C-alpha cells in the first residue's frame, strides 16, 4: 500500500500532480497530461511518488526499468516497449513507470528502442486513459526530444527536505516501529541537514541494532554518527545561507527582473530545453548580477579568503552568459556587432568579458556592503528555519528602513 | 457538410487548393498538410471534399498497422468510389516499415488518374520520411500558419454563429486578446463559456467569455507584450531594408508570429543581403539605444557575419587581402578579421543612418503590425507613403 | 517506348554512346565498354538517356535503384547484386541500370555490397553480352575504385541545354499535346536560361491548367512566371558570358597550354581521379592564369565593386594549385626545395602564394585591359547565341587585327 501519508515534505509537488490524479480517477469528466518527468538525486522518493500517485487514483501501477530494456539484443527493447503499451491499453486505466529514463535516453542499438518509445507516446491519445511517469538521477544526459509537447512535456524536481520535511519524513517512517517517548525527531531534523528520505529511513532502520541489543535517543545518535562517519555542517549551513541570501538580495534589488522564489538552504533545483524567449542588454547584465550575488556576499562577509566552491555551478553560468553577449549577440561597442579567429580578436573578447564580470561584481559587492546588517538578520532567520519566504525577506529588510522592490511569486 | 464557409483565415491556402478542388470536380475533362495540432487540417480536408462534392475517406496512420496487419484494399475502396479523397491523419505514425513500403509502393504504383487523391496530416514534419515527398509521392507540401487578429476574429465568427452569444460581446477585443491561439482553441473557448452559461442563462455574455479566456490563459501561465514590440521592430527593420534595397529579391509579408534562389551573386548584392540581415538589430539599437539591443537577432547576426567570411575567404572580394581563396599564418587571419569587421561596421553604420532618417514611418508600421499582428508588403508601402516617402513598389 | 527522338540537346553524348549502342546490337561483330557513368544535376535526362540507349539497340532494360539495395539487412544487398547479374546473364543481352550510384558508393554495412558489385563488374567478361549504366546526382562522394579500368571506366556529363537544346526539348515534349499555332517555342528557350529538360516538361504540363480552364502563349507565360516565382536573369547571363569569355581568352592567349573547348554560358562540367600526368612551373603558372580569367574580366568590365561569386569554384582550385606548387613541389626560390611547421615557414609560404596569385591576377587584368573591345564583341555574340565555338571566338578577335593562338579542339 502507498497513500498520501507516505509522502512528506513536498506540498508543491502534490499540488502539481493533483491534476494527473484527477485524470487517472475520471478520464471522461475533464472537459495535455501525457508525460511526467521527475528528476532529483537518488533516494529522494521518485519511485515512492509514482507509487503514491498510482495508489491515490486507485489504478494499477506498471513498473519497469529502462536498464533491462537497453542491454538486450536487436528487437528486444522495441518489442518490449510495444508490448508494454499493449498491456497498458488492455489494462486501461494505469500508470507506466519507467525508472532510470535518462540512462536509456542519453540507426543505432539504443536509438531504435527510444524511437519506439516516442512513437508509443505519440500513438496513445488522451482517450486511451493511460499516462507514463519517468524517473532519473542524471538528467543532464537526457535527449531534448523526450521533453517535446505530448512527450513528457511536464517536468518536476524533488528537492531535498528542510527541517519540516525531514521531521515529517521521520514521523512517516516511524509508524511501523515502536520508538521510545524520550526521542525528539525535531532535534534529528535540525541535526541532519542535507539528508534525503531514504537517508533518514536508513537512520530509523539503523536503530534496529540498538533494539537488537536492547528505541531510544542513544541508538538514533549512534546511527547518525555512524552514517556521518553526509550531514551538512553548521559552517556549511551558514555558507549556503549567505549564498542563497546574496542570490535573493540581487534578485530583489535588480532594476528589472522576474519573480523571486522562496529562499532555502536546500538547493534551488537545470535540464534546459527551448527557452523560446528574448532578452535585452540590461536584462542580461541583471541576470549576471544575480548569478554573482552569492560570491559577492561571501567575499563581503568572510573576506577574500573565505569565498567557497558553492558558487561553482553559478560562477560558470554567469561567465558563460557573458560570452553569449559578446561573441553571439554583439552587445560590445569595442568588439562591435560581429557574431560567430585571430588572437587579437580573442584578446579583445576576453578583455570585454573580464570588464563586464568585474564591473558587475564590484556592483554586487557595493550593494552588499550597503545593506550588511539586514542581510545578517536574514541569514540568522534562514539558519534558524532553513527556509524562509520572499515576503519574510522583504519584512526583515523593511525592519531596517529599507524598502525593497515588491516582486515575489 | 463541410465547405470553405466553415473555414476562415487562410485565403492563400484556399487559392493553393482550388486546383485540387477543380481536379476533384471534373475527372474526365482533366498532398501533405503540416502544422500544429488544432489548426484545421482535418477540417481543411473535409472542406475540400465538400467543395468538390465528393466522398471523404478518413483514416489515421496510428490505426494502419493493426488494421492493415491492407493498404491495397483501402485504395481499392477509394478507387471504387472515385473521384474521392483519402485522408490519412497522423501520417508520421506510418511492422511500420513494411506498411510504409506498401504505402509508398502504392503511391508510385497506382496511376491514380481514376480521380482519387491522398491527403496526409502531420504535426511534426522533421520526423516524416523524405522518401514520402518524391514525385508522385506527396510531391507538394502545405503549411497551415496560425491566425492573426483578423483570422482569429473570423474563426470566432464561424463557431459563434451557431450558438448566438450575448449581444454586448464584440469578438474584436477577444481576437486582440488571444495571440498564439489556434482554431480549435477558439472552438473550445466558445463551447466552454456556453457550457458555463448553461451551468449558471442561454445567452452567453462577455463576463463568461472572460471566465473561459482567463481560464485558458491561466492554463498557459506567457509572452510579455514587450516581446511582441521587440519582434515587431525586428521584423520591421528586416522589411525596411529589404523593401528599400538598392537591388534585391522580392520581400514577403511581415509578421510578428513565430516562424517555427538566385543562381550567382555580385559584391553589391552580398553587401545588401548583409544589410538586410542587420536591419533588425540596427532598428533595435536606434529605438531603444545601445542598452536595448536583444538576442532575437542571434541567428541573423550569425548569417550576416557568416556571409562576410564567404566574401573574403572564398570569393576574394577584398582588395587588401587580394584574390586569394581558401593552415594559415596569423597575419592573414588578422587581415581577414579586420576586413570582416570593416564590412560589418560599415553596413551597420549605414543601416543605423537609414533608420535614423525614417523613424516616424517605422513607428507607424510597428503600431499597425502590433494591432494586426500581420501586415502586407503593400500595407508597409502605404504606411511609408503616408509620410511623403515614396518607396519602390516591389512586393 | 523510348527512341532517339526523345533525347535532344546533346549530340556529343550521342556520338560518344553510339559505340555502346553498336555493342548492344551485335556483340560478335566488334573485332573495353564495361561501365558507363553518367553525372549531372537532377532532371537532366540520365534515366531517359539509359532508356533510350536500351531502346535503340532493341534490348531489355534492367532498371534498379541503389537506395533500395543499401538500406536492408546483412546479406540483402550483396545477394541482390549477385541475383541481378544472374538475371542479366540469363536474359543476355541487356542493360543493368543502377540509379543513384554515388549515394550507395560513398568490412562495414554498405561496403560489402559495393565489393560484391565490383566483383560482378570484374566477373562478367565481354562475351557475356551485358553492360551496366549508372546515374548520380552527387558525384563528389563517389569512391574512386568505381572508376578503375573495367569498372565504369567511361564517364559522361549531361550539361544543361542552351537555346537550341531547350528549343529541341520543348519540341520533343510538345508532341503528345495539341498546342496553339501562336506559340513560339524559340522565345521560350530564349526566356528560360538555366533550365533542365524536366523543368521544361513541367512548363508544358503546367499549361494543363490553362487547357483545363479553356494551349496558348498565355498559359506558357503564366506557368513560366509561376515556376520562376530558376530562370537565369539577363544580368546573370551577361556575368556568366563575361566569366566564360575571360576563361576562353586566357586559354587562347596562354603561351603553352592544352586545347580549348567550346564557349557557352552553360556550365563547363569535376569528379577527379588519377591524372597520371606531370606539369612544369610555367604550365602551372598558365593554368592559374586561366582559372583567374573570369574574375579578371569581371573586375575590368564592372570594376572592383562588380566581381561575382560565379568564380567561387574557380577561385578555389587556382589557389589550391598554387599551394601544391610551394608546399608539395618546391617551386619557390624563397621557401626552397622543401616539401611536406613553425609559424615563420607558414608565413613565408603564404607570402609566396599571395605573390604568385597577385602577379598572375595583375597579368590577366592587363591582358583584358589590352583587348577589351573584341572581348565585348564576343560577349555580345555569346549572349545572342548562348553558345559559340572556339573558331568563332578566333574570328571575332581577328576582326580587330588581333591574331590569337590557333589551338581549338
Ligand atoms: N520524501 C519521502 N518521504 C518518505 N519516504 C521517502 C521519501 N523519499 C524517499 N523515501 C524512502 O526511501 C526509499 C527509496 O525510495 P525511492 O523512491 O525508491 O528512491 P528514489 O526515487 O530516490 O530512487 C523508500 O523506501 C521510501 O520509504
Ligand atoms: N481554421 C479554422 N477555422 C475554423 N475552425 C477550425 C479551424 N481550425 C480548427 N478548427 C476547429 O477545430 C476542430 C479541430 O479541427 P481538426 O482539423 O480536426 O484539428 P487538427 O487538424 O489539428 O487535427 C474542428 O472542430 C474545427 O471546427
Ligand atoms: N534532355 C532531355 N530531353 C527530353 N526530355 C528530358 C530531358 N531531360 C529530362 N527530360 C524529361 O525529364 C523527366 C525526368 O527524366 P530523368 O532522366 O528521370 O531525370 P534525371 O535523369 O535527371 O534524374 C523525363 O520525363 C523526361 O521526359
Ligand atoms: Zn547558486
Ligand atoms: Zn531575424
Ligand atoms: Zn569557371
Amino acid at each position: 500500500k502507498v497513500t498520501f501519508k507516505d509522502v512528506a515534505g513536498i506540498e508543491e509537488v502534490k499540488e502539481e500532480v493533483k491534476e494527473i490524479i484527477e485524470y487517472l480517477k475520471d478520464p471522461v469528466k475533464f472537459q495535455p497530461p501525457k508525460g511526467v518527468l521527475l528528476y532529483g538525486e537518488p533516494g529522494v522518493g521518485k519511485t515512492l511518488l509514482a507509487k503514491a500517485i498510482a495508489g491515490e487514483a486507485h489504478v494499477p501501477f506498471i513498473s519497469v526499468s529502462g536498464s533491462d530494456f537497453v542491454e538486450m539484443f536487436v528487437g528486444v527493447g522495441a518489442a518490449r516497449v510495444r508490448d508494454l503499451f499493449e498491456t497498458a491499453k488492455k489494462h486501461a486505466p494505469c500508470i507506466i513507470f519507467i525508472d532510470e529514463i535518462d540512462a536509456v535516453g542519453r540507426h543505432d542499438e539504443r536509438e531504435q528502442t527510444l524511437n519506439q518509445l516516442l512513437v508509443e507516446m505519440d500513438g496513445f491519445d488522451t482517450s486511451d486513459g493511460i499516462i507514463v511517469i519517468a524517473a532519473t538521477n542524471r538528467p543532464d544526459i537526457l535527449d531534448p526530444a523526450l521533453l517535446r509537447p505530448g512527450r513528457f512535456d511536464r517536468q518536476i524536481f524533488i528537492p531535498k527536505p528542510d527541517v519540516r520535511g525531514r521531521y515529517e519524513i521521520l514521523k512517516v517512517h516511524a509508524r511501523n516501529k515502536k520508538l521510545a517517548k524520550d526521542v525528539d525527531l525535531e532535534f534529528v531534523a535540525r541535526a541532519t541537514p542535507g539528508f534525503t528520505g531514504a537517508d533518514l529511513e536508513n537512520l530509523l532502520n539503523e536503530a534496529a541494532l540498538l533494539a537488537a541489543r536492547k528505541i531510544t535517543m542513544e541508538e538514533i545518535e549512534e546511527a547518525l554518527d555512524r552514517i556521518t562517519m553526509m550531514t551538512i555542517s553548521p559552517k556549511e549551513k551558514e555558507k549556503i545561507a549567505i549564498h542563497e541570501a546574496g542570490h535573493a538580495l540581487m534578485g530583489l534589488v535588480s532594476d528589472d527582473d522576474d519573480k523571486v522564489h522562496k529562499i532555502s538552504i536546500i538547493p534551488r533545483g537545470q535540464l534546459p530545453i527551448e527557452d523560446k524567449h528574448i532578452y535585452d542588454k540590461k536584462d542580461l547584465y541583471n541576470k549576471i548580477l544575480v548569478l554573482l550575488g552569492g560570491r559577492a556576499a561571501e567575499e563581503v562577509f568572510f573576506g577574500k579568503d573565505g569565498i567557497t566552491t558553492g558558487a561553482e555551478n553559478d560562477l560558470q553560468r554567469a561567465t558563460d552568459l557573458a560570452y553569449r553577449m559578446v561573441s553571439m549577440w554583439g552587445m560590445s561597442d569595442k568588439v562591435g556587432p560581429i557574431a560567430i579567429t585571430s588572437p587579437d580578436l580573442l584578446r579583445e573578447i576576453d578583455e570585454e568579458v573580464k570588464r563586464i564580470i568585474t564591473e558587475q561584481y564590484e556592483k554586487a559587492k557595493a550593494i552588499v556592503e550597503e545593506y550588511k546588517e539586514p542581510l545578517k538578520a536574514v541569514v540568522k532567520k534562514l539558519l534558524e528555519k532553513e527556509t524562509i519566504t520572499c515576503e519574510e525577506f522583504v519584512e526583515v529588510f523593511k525592519l531596517y528602513g529599507i524598502e525593497l522592490k515588491d516582486k515575489c511569486k
